[PDB]
């Protein structure tokens, strides 16, 4: 089997992408953020405490034939940027882009932090990193590619995100219209749960290029790319103006400015980021201050190859039974 679905950005900046998954019988569409540096599925949902909902599609489980409590469980997550969620846990069919997993765990929320309630366009999220992480409990559940592995043509899934436009995720199959030359394959280590990989180095704008390791995730959830201080730094220094806002959270930048590429090593293939995929625009309405896309991330303990870099890429999350990773660009 093989499934196709197109994921759009949920505003003008591509903070993040929703894509449309149908769970239960009839389907209730509920559009969620695929995140590959996670690995629960979990829905607002007509149990989520009303307060916390606004706007949001909400899963009803007692509306869908094929939803059965799965007694006892319950899960609780919290995610990098500090927001969280948690509730219990329904067993229902999930289908995206035409493929289908029955028995798929289906996290209900009771409870979601201020930061979910604020955003309307998003109704959950999707896990995609490996199972090892799921938060259910006490018995943890498999992500959706994890069950629909087996059935899959072959045991993959792409994101091709777009840049200020929509992209597809793809399950069971490589489409080889979808990215120029070739893909280069790269090695990943499951150890933190992650699809964690190892950068061969960078270059900023046209100049040369770095050979260096950066060990990082593929996390399509995450909108920013987020590095070592020391290259995020090398970045800023050749955009006049620019410079480190503690007041903010990070770096920011004239929005007069044009902002240089930058590449990223896959052994020895290169992606490169152009300059406008790095402004996020003005830090408040009508500022001349503009965020910026690469961060430092000394702070966070793992360097992130968050939408900014991956959106850059046609990229394969190889689910054979020594994952990797592949890149091209497209």
């Amino acid at each position: 089997s093989t499934g196709s679905a197109t994921t759009t950005p949920i505003d003008s900046l591509d903070d993040a992408y929703i894509t449309p998954v149908q769970i239960g019988t009839p389907a209730q569409t509920l559009n969620l953020d695929f995140d590959t540096g996670s690995s629960d599925l979990w829905v607002f949902s007509s149990e989520t405490t009303a307060s916390e909902v606004d706007g949001q599609t909400i899963y009803t489980p007692s509306k869908s034939t094929t939803a059965k409590l799965l007694s006892g469980a319950t899960w609780s997550i919290s995610y990098g940027d500090g927001s969280s969620s948690s509730g219990d846990v329904y067993t229902d069919t999930v289908s995206v882009g035409g493929l289908t997993v029955t028995g798929q765990a289906v996290e209900s929320a009771k409870k979601v932090s201020s930061s979910f309630t604020e955003d309307s366009t998003i109704d959950g999220l999707l896990g995609l990193a490996f199972s090892t992480l799921n938060t259910v409990s006490p018995t943890q559940q498999k992500t959706f590619f994890d069950n629909a592995k087996a059935s899959l043509d072959s045991p993959v899934f792409t994101a091709d995100l777009g840049y200020h436009a929509p992209g597809t995720y793809n399950f069971g199959f490589i489409d080889t219209t979808a990215y120029t030359g070739s893909i280069t394959y790269t090695a990943v280590s499951t150890k933190q749960g992650f699809w964690e990989w190892t950068s061969t180095g960078y270059a900023v704008g046209s100049g040369t290029f770095k050979s260096t390791s950066i060990d990082g995730i593929a996390d399509t959830g995450t909108t920013l790319l987020y590095l070592p201080a020391t290259v995020v730094s090398a970045y800023w220094a050749q955009v006049s103006g620019a410079k480190s806002s503690s007041s903010v959270g990070g770096y920011v930048f004239p929005c007069s400015a044009t902002l240089p590429s930058f590449t990223f090593g896959v052994g020895s293939a290169r992606i490169v980021i152009p300059g406008d995929y790095i402004d996020f625009g003005p830090i408040s309405t009508g500022s001349s201050s503009c965020f910026g896309g690469i961060q430092s991330s000394a702070g966070i303990g793992i360097n992130i190859f968050g939408d900014v870099a991956l959106k850059a890429a046609f990229v394969v999350f190889n689910g054979a039974t020594t994952p990797t990773l592949g890149f091209a660009s497209k």
